[PDB]
């Protein structure tokens, strides 16, 4: 009927309810409720954090219409595996593959410290011999095998965040680990060529990679959008609150760009005073840090193994609201380079790529397996 999904943020709760149309998702409610309860993606205080998904609920629940008792949750790439795997159930009729079988051929992978969240399709195999794309209503004599792609996070975090979640009244249908959401933000193209995806968020920055249209490998770094700020508080001797505001306010991540003429006023945190910055100041510091982000994210690239980003470089998420990211990472790297942003009204903020396409890999599943 309605897909709710929530994204529990270090920033910021978020909620949104959509409903599924022929040409894609139609929001039709969403909440969002700062929160001091989760820290580096994780939950800090259970008690804290369970009101702040409650309040998310309800502003949605409200905005919506719908009352909420289903939800996805989101996970992030954190204490996350992604590897590899294949099984094949047996027939002795001749069957005509359905949506059923799918399900069935794919629990079985979902089979000690972690536990497997996501089970994705690569290629499916019929008859043993018959290597097809999809299998649906092709009919099989021997067996159905599926070669898929598995998402396994650790028992500690699934748990609490279910517990969290489902503390405030409400069930979790199923789990998207960030790592498989981050496909719908791409095109096929980018899938296909090795599209490289950055999710900036406050705590934490999540690195997935897509290749021939499926993930290969994803990761994060405790480095994100509080760092731009402490970098700024610091620079500008000033308090943490007026530092996360003039980089909302005056941000800018690349200096060669930043005005001069603009012009702001930060007060002192050890005089009663008050000092006067340009936005190319500010900018020095944040363009700093960023970069720093950028290097993290190429690390992981590189552990990973995952050199050759021809599909290119996406990024989002809260602090992909700051100007000039885009020309940053595009003067530190060959490849295009584009801030991807929501399309449907009401969401269309950065922050928000993350919840939305939770829903989409509901839905996409929905139909997989109907
Ligand atoms: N307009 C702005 N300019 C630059 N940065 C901003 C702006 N708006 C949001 N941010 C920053 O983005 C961050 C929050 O965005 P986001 O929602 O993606 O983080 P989160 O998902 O709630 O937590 P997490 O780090 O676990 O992902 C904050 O650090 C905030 O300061
Ligand atoms: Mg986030």
């Amino acid at each position: 009927h309605y897909y709710v999904s929530i994204d529990i943020g270090s920033s910021s709760v978020k909620t949104i309810v959509g409903e599924k149309f022929h040409n894609g998702i139609n929001v039709i409610g969403t909440g969002q409720t700062y929160t001091s309860g989760i820290k580096n993606g994780l939950i800090d205080d259970f008690d804290i954090a369970r009101q702040a998904i409650k309040d998310t609920i309800k502003k949605a629940s409200i905005a919506s219409g719908v009352d909420i008792k289903e939800v996805f949750l989101k996970l992030p790439i954190i204490g996350t595996e992604v590897y590899d795997e294949s099984n094949e159930i047996d027939f002795y009729e001749d069957t005509e593959i359905n949506g059923s079988h799918i399900e069935k051929v794919l629990e079985g992978i979902r089979e000690q410290e972690t536990e497997v969240i996501n089970v994705f399709p690569i290629r499916f195999i019929v008859d043993k011999e018959n290597e097809v794309s999809d299998p649906k209503e092709l009919i099989a004599r021997h067996s159905l095998k599926v070669e898929a792609g598995v998402i396994a996070i650790q028992k500690s975090i699934l748990i609490n965040m279910i517990k969290c979640v489902e503390a405030c009244g409400v069930d979790v249908l199923d789990v998207y680990s960030d790592a498989y959401n981050y496909g719908s933000i791409l095109t096929a193209t980018e899938k296909e060529l090795g599209a490289c995806v950055i999710d900036i968020g406050e705590d934490v920055t999540q690195v997935a990679f897509y290749e021939r249209g499926e993930l290969v490998d994803a990761d994060s770094i405790e480095m994100a959008g509080r760092d731009i700020t402490d970098d700024i508080a610091q620079g500008l001797n000033t308090s943490y609150e007026t530092a996360e505001k003039v980089k909302h306010q005056y941000g800018h991540a690349f200096y060669d760009s930043a005005s001069d003429q603009d012009i702001f006023t930060v007060e002192q945190v050890d005089s009663d005073e008050t000092v006067q910055y340009t936005q190319k100041d500010l900018s020095d510091f944040i363009e700093a840090r960023v970069e720093e982000i950028f290097f993290e994210v190429f690390d992981v690239l590189q552990d990973l193994g995952l050199t050759k980003v021809n599909g290119g470089f996406i990024v989002t998420g809260g602090s992909a609201n700051l100007l000039g990211v885009k020309e940053l990472l595009s003067d530190m790297v060959s490849e295009k380079v584009r801030i991807h942003t929501p399309s449907q009204m009401g969401i269309r903020k950065p922050e928000f790529s993350s919840a939305i396409s939770t829903i989409s890999s509901s839905i996409a599943f929905d139909e997989l397996l109907d």
